[PDB]
């Protein structure tokens, strides 16, 4: 393996306490589009004064990102203390195709020192550490971000000037303080500017030595490192991951003023990546030294495309996310950074959604009903029912008794009642309670011998339970009974048979055995015919006094079918919403297997009656007879068409939604056709919709003048007046 | 090897244990059940869950 | 084993794969989207197995 040197000595940690009140700051900074914010050069071309299109993964226009801050941990008068950092130990991330970030943003400037911001101190570029990997959870005192198997660690050590990168193991420390200790709070890093970062020999192990005392390392794959020069002028740097591995990008390497990113780096790794989180970090500077360091953003990767301005130098100047909103929309299908003024159609507003309602038939209803009246049989004459293709309710079922024996096996008793199965089986019988401690399929008593067997090829399931007394049509045995004994004696007179009952099947001995044992210990015998082999059949039986109520017990199996499996609990919507219809919205709706999504209403009917599905000359479904006896109709859904007025001259927009008339349109769209409607709002934030002859329209101002040719005009009687020239 | 061995199997359980979501290995990817699944399989037609 | 998979990254280097032909018995080869000779001769980003 790697040589990564050898291990911190002691176990101990340093304490580490989480203060993460004390970094709430809200400071987003959205992605600049139009100054290539965040935009990844593209790999192995180039490009002159030329603009193209461009599809990659980029970041959001409107994204405002993720954002993190650094601190100086605890230390009073001229000596380091106890940690105090955020609580992004704890933050874990679903990796996503890569992400970009921006540091440096607030360098050369200054904030606040954040865990004691009673400073106002000036901040600097300071640099983030990050963990990556396939599998999270959580650690022996149920902390959070535990990562396994192996890790990427992104680790700038001592100062910015150097970074090293790490694939291995990481191996928790039992120490006070550490992963694997209970004293463990939550795992964090520091540096030391005492002797940190010296200026003729900076300490180039400095952050993975306070690593070292949290985490040993265990098998090393990789190890990288980098020379970098210290610039507080805003960096970009990246990640993203491929078949052929990881790889890292950064402006820093070639575009230090343009903030272009090209691919720095690569890694050999090309262990997918699931989760993500980033490293927490405290300096241990004297109190009265503490500085405040600048803010830090994060931005997520996404497969957009967008319009490229290059320059001559090459160099992306300008972007155009295309699906930001309608405006940036039309600039891609122009592919240009400035178009043409006039009105232009755009895409329509997808409508929206809602409860679904389906029809299917219903009350097929797997029958239990024989268990209710008469007398129930001794255990050995057991009564059997076979369901299959059928709707059950076993919980309702066993609401009927009282139940002092719910047990299964290969099965919870639970979960019988709610899996389907191919076929469902219940067998019954009366049962004393006074015999439950013989009734199990691994029962040593004379039950399981000889009165009742299940197989061990089914899940199966025993229940006792008593009869309630308002179940009359119920009635009880003079004695509960059972066969004890159930042998044939061999034809010579003296060898003897023990005959077990076989899974699932009634002794032989049921035979001799009258239907209920008249007294204890009664006992029969028969002879056996020379097609028998010859000798006698032989057996006993035992009783138990009959009792107030009747108690009785059960057995149930089940066969899952492969594909076979329709019986099931279904239930006619008990504990749920009522679905079967609306009055009504764009339901998307499933009948008897046929979708689709649209709005229903209750119309009158057309024939042929009871057909239930009415269909136009394009085949496409008109109406529906519902099984409630009324016939309710369907219009499909419909979308909003929307155009845009776009005035070059002063760069302004102003929109139209076509026919739909105002009632329907709304300061936010939950439909929708676009991610966002924030350019409208510009102005549109403080003013309501206007209603217009064509229909409704966002920002046009009824200005009632009359003016010969806009040079925008509506249509109609309709204009559109540009603003008024500087 | 000792045996040349390779997974016939990989799949997830619903948790309401009626139901199986089946996971196909994945283009340049390492199939998932990898996790469980030993260096070598002991005896033909071993699972893992 | 079928599940384990070991990959070599191939850049910035220079090959010969006749070479490699030499220590093996080879008993079934095809490629799919490229002649085997032209992807012997070919020059790449990256080189994969």
């Amino acid at each position: 393996y790697v040589d990564v040197g050898p291990d911190s000595v002691k176990s101990a940690c340093i304490e580490v306490d989480i203060q993460q009140t004390f970094f709430d700051k809200t400071w987003p900074r959205p992605i600049d589009v139009s100054k290539a914010d965040g935009i990844i050069y593209p790999q192995g071309r180039t490009y002159s004064n030329i603009t193209i299109t461009y599809q990659g993964l980029f970041p959001y226009q409107g994204d405002h990102g993720d954002m993190y801050v650094y601190s100086a941990g605890h230390a009073t008068g001229t000596t380091p203390q106890k940690l105090f950092v955020a609580n992004y130990s704890q933050d874990v991330k679903q990796f996503a195709n890569g992400f970009v970030v921006r540091i440096g943003a607030a360098a050369n400037s200054t904030g606040t020192v954040i865990i004691s911001p009673s400073t106002s101190a000036t901040i600097r570029k300071i640099y983030p550490a990050f963990m990556l990997g396939s599998s999270v959870g959580n650690f022996s005192d149920g902390k959070m971000g535990r990562f396994f198997n192996h890790t990427l660690v992104l680790l700038p050590d001592g100062c910015g000037t150097l970074l090293r990168a790490f694939y291995c193991i990481l191996e928790p420390r039992s120490g006070n303080h550490c992963p694997a200790g209970n004293s463990y709070t939550s795992f964090a890093t520091y540096h030391t500017p005492a002797t940190d970062c010296s200026d003729g020999n900076y300490n180039r192990n400095a952050s993975l030595n306070s690593f070292k005392e949290y985490f040993n390392l265990r098998n090393c794959t990789f190890m990288y490192t980098y020379n970098i020069t210290e610039d507080e002028i805003l960096e970009w740097f990246g990640i993203t991951q491929t078949a052929q591995g990881v790889h890292l990008f950064s402006s820093r390497y070639v575009d230090l003023y343009g903030g272009n990113m090209f691919q720095f780096a690569t890694l050999p790794v090309y262990d997918t990546i699931k989760y993500y989180s980033i490293i927490p970090h405290s300096i241990r500077s004297i109190q009265s030294d503490r500085k405040a360091w600048a803010a830090f953003y994060v931005y997520k990767l996404q497969p957009l495309t967008f319009l490229l301005d290059f320059s001559v130098d090459g160099y992306i100047r300008r972007a155009i996310d295309c699906g930001f909103n309608d405006l940036s929309q039309l600039h891609c299908s122009y592919e240009s950074f400035d178009v043409e003024s006039g009105v232009y159609s755009v895409s329509s507003f997808e409508a929206k959604p809602s409860g679904s309602v389906v029809e299917q038939a219903e009350g097929v209803e797997c029958d239990f009903s024989p268990l209710l009246s008469g007398t129930p049989p001794q255990v050995y004459n057991f009564k059997r029912l076979v369901f299959t293709n059928c709707n059950y309710n076993l919980t309702k079922l066993l609401s009927l008794f009282s139940v002092n024996d719910f047990t299964c096996s290969q099965i919870s008793p639970a979960a019988i009642a709610s899996n389907c199965y191919s076929s469902l089986i219940l067998d019954y019988f009366s049962y004393p309670l006074s015999m439950k401690s013989d009734l199990s399929v691994s029962s040593a008593g004379p039950i399981s011998q000889f009165n009742y067997k299940q197989s061990f090829s089914n899940p199966t399931c025993l229940i006792l339970a008593t009869v309630p007394h308002n179940l009359t049509t119920i009635t009880k045995p003079l004695k509960y009974s059972y066969i004890n004994k159930c042998s044939r004696f061999l034809s010579d007179d003296r060898t003897e048979v023990p005959q077990l009952v076989n899974a699932n099947q009634y002794s032989p001995c049921v035979s001799i055995v009258p239907s209920t044992v008249w007294e204890d210990g009664d006992y029969y015998r028969k002879q056996l015919s020379p097609l028998e082999g010859g000798g006698w059949l032989v057996a006993s039986g035992s009783t138990v006094a009959m009792t107030e109520q009747l108690q009785m017990g059960f057995g149930i199996t089940v066969q899952y079918g492969t594909d076979t499996n329709s019986v099931c609990p279904k239930l006619e919507f008990a504990n749920d919403t009522k679905i079967a219809s609306q009055l009504g919205n764009c339901v998307e709706y499933s009948l008897y297997g046929v979708s689709g999504r649209g709005v229903f209403q209750n119309c009158t009917a057309v024939g042929v009656r009871q057909q239930r599905f009415v269909y136009d000359a394009y085949q496409n479904l008109v109406g529906y007879y519902s099984d409630d006896g009324n016939y309710y109709c369907l219009r499909a859904c419909v979308s909003v068409p929307v155009s845009v007025i776009y005035d070059k001259e002063t760069k302004t927009h102003a929109t139209l939604f076509g026919s739909v008339a105002c009632e329907h349109i709304s300061s936010t769209m939950s439909q929708y056709s676009r991610s966002t409607r924030s350019m409208l709002k510009r102005r549109d934030s403080t003013y309501g919709p206007l209603q217009t002859p064509v229909g409704c329209v966002l920002g046009l101002v009824n200005s009632s003048l009359f003016v010969e040719d806009c040079k925008l005009p509506l249509g109609q009687s309709l204009c559109a007046l540009p603003d008024t020239p500087s």
